[PDB]
């Protein structure tokens, strides 16, 4: 009874930032979440344009950025309603909620003011969300729960995995899926997006594994691989990005039928 | 067989940022952290300026700070320096061992610059010791792991916990204690710094729970306080912290004997 992304966004359930997605998925054909994992704003900026007809998402890191500032944001806004993708923040906020409340909506990097999405650490306990989504709810955003993650020795197993699936069913009005290795939650609403995803076999020197799109989208039922380094690194990174979106676009395609 | 904080400043194992912080606790009579928790610099420096001789440690947000430079950390470390506290950036770094490195060095904050103590979550595994550890150890700084939290909910808890210590035990040489609301660890090298306190028994809104110093200290065996509104919202923050001060002070004495 698996639906494709264009009826996922139409449940009656789906959040408005899901739907959007989704839906831009959908008419793009893509399931590919650039991480754009660089410490120079044009460089973020020349990316986002080249690359952002074959993105569903572009995730930053604004905290390694040498350069940041309010208007780079503003111009990556611009590439994002160009191009039609979300900007997805990787803050990982992972405070009690009065302290991550702050760390949203204030100091210099203003984060609710530009991202779609944000994700958030489950070990708080429920109060980080609580936190983030008295400012995220005002502003239209959404947020990803960390269920799972990628690297060697990750504590996000068994019934912590639950607990942030349990969390995010909870808080349904903001949390709109997960940060995971895998389907984690049954209901189709929520999104799975996969981090730890190359082409070829391997990993980092500082505990990153690699598992391959067709691994992560079809085998362990996730919906967009997030990519960095297999991008990042490679010569031409548009012509990487582009093998990325058309192996998590198939695989996502076979797994339907 | 506890020793006092002097002769733990002194064991074969201990870490030069933990002995540092353990001699000046002993020579001005305080187990307090301020944590800062305020938007303002001119309102962190006029703080770290008053309470500096009543603190053993200032914990930073630099997050939230609205007006943040790297002037600010300057104008920080002199009265550091001066006052004889350390630095402490509660940035709970959380992501995969080749990101936090980064987050850690560079962008906009340069926190590894400024910084004698950061912490880290234990959730991705101990990838994230090690990309830490990459520009830490180079730059003489210290690590907390964070082993339990104060709030409604933590997860932070049972094996979790265990992981905690055993992942700060395996990575000595930076890893100088943990947060935690309670002694974890049985290794008198390493510190123990609890949030979540103040002196009337309550919470706030957003999941955040107290104890009392006597408690925390006392009880639990924890070295230092650390306290936020409980100073930062009183209207005398000098008489507030040295009520906090002598409260973690006598308690940590009457657990000496
Ligand atoms: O479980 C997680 C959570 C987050 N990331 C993030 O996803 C990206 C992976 O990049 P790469 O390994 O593809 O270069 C990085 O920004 C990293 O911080 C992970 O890799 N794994
Ligand atoms: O388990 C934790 C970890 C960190 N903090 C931090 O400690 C301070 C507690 O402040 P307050 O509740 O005393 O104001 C805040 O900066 C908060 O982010 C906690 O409260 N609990």
């Amino acid at each position: 009874m698996e639906l494709s992304f264009g009826a996922r966004a139409e449940l009656p359930r789906i959040h408005p930032v899901a739907s959007k997605l989704l839906r831009l998925m959908q008419k793009k054909e893509t399931n590919l979440c650039l991480s754009a994992d660089v410490s120079l704003a044009r460089e973020l900026l020349q990316l986002a344009d080249a690359l952002g007809p074959s993105i569903c998402m572009l995730k930053t890191h604004v905290d390694i950025l040498n350069d940041f500032t309010l208007d780079v944001m503003k111009e990556l806004i611009t590439l994002a309603k160009c191009h039609e993708f979300l900007i997805f923040e990787d803050r990982a906020f992972a405070d009690i909620g009065n302290t991550v409340k702050k760390q949203y909506e204030g100091g210099i990097f203003k984060i609710a003011s530009w991202a779609d999405l944000v994700n958030a650490h489950v070990v708080p306990g429920s109060g980080v969300v609580k936190g983030l989504q008295e400012v995220g709810l005002p502003l239209h955003r959404g947020c990803l729960l960390i269920a799972e993650m990628s690297s060697t020795g990750s504590l996000a197993t068994g019934d912590y995995t639950r607990a942030a699936v349990r969390m995010a069913e909870e808080h349904s009005e903001f949390v709109v899926g997960f940060i995971s290795g895998s389907r984690v939650s049954m209901k189709p609403e929520f999104l799975h997006l996969t981090p730890g995803v190359q082409l070829e076999a391997g990993g980092d020197n500082l505990g990153q594994q690699y598992n391959s799109p067709q691994e992560v989208i079809g085998k362990r039922g996730s919906d967009i691989i997030i990519v960095g380094r297999g991008i990042i690194s490679a010569a031409d990174r548009l012509e990487a990005a582009e093998m990325y979106r058309k192996a998590a676009w198939e695989a996502y395609l076979s797994r339907l039928g």
